[PDB]
């Protein structure tokens, strides 16, 4: 997408070389922001083929409050294998924090349900937020949350959402993260009888790994295609009831996929 | 500053009218970002005289892990009065979360000390983060955090910082928050022997209150001047050892102050 490709160019033009924990090396910039008008089309990258089945299943997984890969395995999704333990556990990552953030008084807060209630009864609120950044549990997590904090906003009957991503693997992760959130926005909007607005992406440490340079320039040499369209074939009684098959993406015609290694 | 004035005009030009919780009404936009190169000067607004004194004491108040306005009163700072209880308590706000984030198991994590140690021992870290958004204590707070989440980043010996502000009173709050964080970056850099980089500000619900229109128009008609320069007189033994007397702003020649009512 224009924005995504423009981001890649920026990191290449302004990036600074950094030694990273994975000892792979990154080219990075700090602070960036882009907006996707969800009414223009579903923001799924076309300059390379993306795996929709993996994106959807991960999101349903998060929504279920799950943090074990069994579910992802049942559906042949292996994007999380490298970080799971012998038992398939990732620790209290996304799913747990979203559905059951533990307070100090022994309670657990379901942030998704809370946000849903706000959108329906207090869409004007200035604090419709979900955070995965649980400082007190960070140490039990296989990996600290990358997409860490998100906020919803309503105006003119449209639902917008802004995500703050503390660390971003531009080539590999970003396309996934973007599609995932836009998907969540459509689902929330459908549950609240709202129209979809903008998805705003804000990044902290935004980088390209050293071993993704050729893939990046290959991609950059391509012209984006018309954005695909998302069709939801049903209206479940709750945001927790969606199924993989309720979704249909139409008119997705991307360029060929580009394989790249992930840094552990 | 040009950036500040530009954001002000954008809100008037594109803002949507909202009925806020105070019942005052706001002109609102969602998602915005601005960058301040700290090398170019301290970002203290010049088109309106600002009071560095209340800005400094609040910051120092935070770094002490304090939630009682007592200390602020000791210093003639009255900005938090409307929200304190009969005892002067605000609940586990900023200070408490910065210095003693409570774990579900009874422990506390000191995020400032953590961040100090990260900048010193692992400056390349992609997770040098401080969060005040403790989902489990929001209902105990007198006011949910506005400047909710911040991240530090180091590149070529420079210290940059990004703040995510979920709610922003553009006229009254913003100038204060920008100086506060700029100030913080200068202290961290000094304690960590780094140069100052960029201060990146990202907002969620960014608004102007209805009863701030006159002041806004007045301000929008003034020309910004060169930014001052921040001077630190002594290098304390620790980030928790600074005092009001340690900072000196130099070359600050702002237009006259503008009075505006606070929306409570
Ligand atoms: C973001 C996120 C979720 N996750 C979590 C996740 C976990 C660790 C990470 N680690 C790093 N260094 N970068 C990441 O992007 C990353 C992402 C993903 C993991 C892998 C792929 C990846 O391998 N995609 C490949 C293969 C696609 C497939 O098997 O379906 C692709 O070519 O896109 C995508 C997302
Ligand atoms: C942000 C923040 C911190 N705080 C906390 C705080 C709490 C609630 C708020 N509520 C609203 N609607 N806007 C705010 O900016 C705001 C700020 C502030 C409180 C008020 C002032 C305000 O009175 N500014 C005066 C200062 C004059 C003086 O120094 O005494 C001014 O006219 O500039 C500034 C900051
Ligand atoms: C993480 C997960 C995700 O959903 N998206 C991402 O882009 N990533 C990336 C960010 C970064 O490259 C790395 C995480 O490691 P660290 O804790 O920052 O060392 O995976
Ligand atoms: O440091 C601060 C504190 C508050 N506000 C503003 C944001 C909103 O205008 C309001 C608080 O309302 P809630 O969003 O907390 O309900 O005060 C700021 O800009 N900066």
């Amino acid at each position: 997408m224009k924005q995504y490709l423009e981001l890649m160019q920026k990191v290449l033009d302004e990036g600074t070389q950094k030694n990273d924990r994975t000892g792979t090396g990154t080219l990075s910039i700090f602070g960036h922001q882009m907006r996707f008008n969800l009414q223009d089309g579903f923001p799924l990258v076309t300059t390379k083929r993306c795996h929709l089945r993996s994106i959807i299943h991960e999101l349903l997984w998060f929504l279920q409050g799950d943090t074990n890969i069994a579910y992802l395995h049942e559906n042949n999704v292996t994007i999380w294998d490298e970080w799971a333990d012998e038992n398939g556990d990732l620790g209290p990552v996304y799913g747990k924090q979203w559905r059951a953030w533990p307070t100090p008084d022994g309670r657990h807060i379901d942030q998704i349900t809370t946000v849903l209630n706000q959108l329906k009864n207090d869409p004007d609120s200035e604090r419709i937020i979900v955070s995965a950044w649980n400082v007190g549990e960070l140490d039990k997590m296989a990996l600290a949350p990358c997409h860490a904090f998100f906020q919803f906003y309503v105006a003119d009957g449209k639902l917008s959402c802004q995500l703050y991503q503390r660390s971003c693997d531009v080539f590999l992760g970003l396309p996934f993260n973007i599609a995932s959130y836009a998907l969540l926005v459509h689902m929330m909007a459908q549950q609240c009888d709202l129209e979809v607005g903008d998805f705003v992406w804000t990044g902290g440490d935004t980088h390209l790994y050293s071993n993704h340079m050729d893939q990046t320039h290959l991609q950059l040499s391509r012209e984006p295609r018309p954005l695909p369209k998302l069709i939801i074939k049903r209206k479940p009684e709750s945001i927790f009831d969606y199924r993989f098959e309720d979704f249909e993406i139409e008119g997705y015609d991307p360029h060929p996929g580009i394989k790249a290694p992930v840094a552990i």
